[PDB]
């Protein structure tokens, strides 16, 4: 799985250990080993949500499976919870795009996961 | 809707008010309330279009609905027109990926839109 | 086609000529003319892969067609090879999301490719 968060919160406001925490919580949430979890945090971005430049986040989770109605509600409670607690971003200023990838459409290690 | 523009135009060339203009015009074009519009502009990027590093933009618009052939043509005229007028990027050096999201696949406010 | 690479490798480790090399090799691999290939490299990123922060890359290739199981394996060999040779990233620390776009869902030059 690949989780990306783009935010206007400054780099200094991202706690040490945030990438590790995302890695662990997403391994637990998706049930995939941590070795397959990739995380990417992009602070200091020029962005707005609803016209406002208060703190916000635009995110995506790409996963081969483990994407669906109930799972995505649970992921959203988890991830909004982490962004609120660690980055002080209100959950209603977060979008997360969930993307269920086909294994043949994910490249890794000179081939695909098919 | 979530609109992202990545460009090699320098930050100083992005005019004040641009994120607001994008928000307002995307709300009108998609019909969505402006409170649901998120916008994100990433200048100073290392990119090329057609092998050339003249000004260009690589963009995406994700939306729950309001994506389709005729709608997307209209969005492209709007968004290319704004990028030409405000960032001086030629329309034929812009790509925009349009992505129709299922409501169950968009997290927001601790849940999803389903 | 649009190819994006996000990486924690520093900007000074991206060699001169890399965006051109990506443009040329992707033109040859997808069979589309280089005038239509866009490329984007984003260095110095805050990211982890598998819980650690040795060099890694999170990438995407969006293309109107020319996406499929065998094609994508060949693209992955090519692109992991380039990232290893030029940015010293291990192929087992690269993820590439392949996305087959409908022509009507790609904006360009004030309209779409439909």
């Amino acid at each position: 799985p690949m989780f990306i968060v783009n935010t206007n919160v400054p780099r200094a406001s991202v706690p040490d250990g945030f990438l590790s925490e995302l890695t662990q919580q997403l391994a637990q949430a998706t049930g995939k080993p941590p070795q397959y979890i990739a995380v990417h945090v992009v602070p200091d971005q020029l962005m707005a949500f609803g016209g406002s430049s208060e703190p916000c986040a635009l995110c995506s989770l790409h996963s081969i499976g483990k994407i669906g109605g109930a799972q995505n509600r649970s992921y959203s409670k988890l991830l909004c919870g982490l962004l609120a607690e660690r980055l002080r971003i209100s959950p209603d200023r977060v979008y997360i795009n969930y993307c269920d990838m086909n294994a043949a459409n994910v490249g890794w290690n000179n081939s695909t996961f098919a």
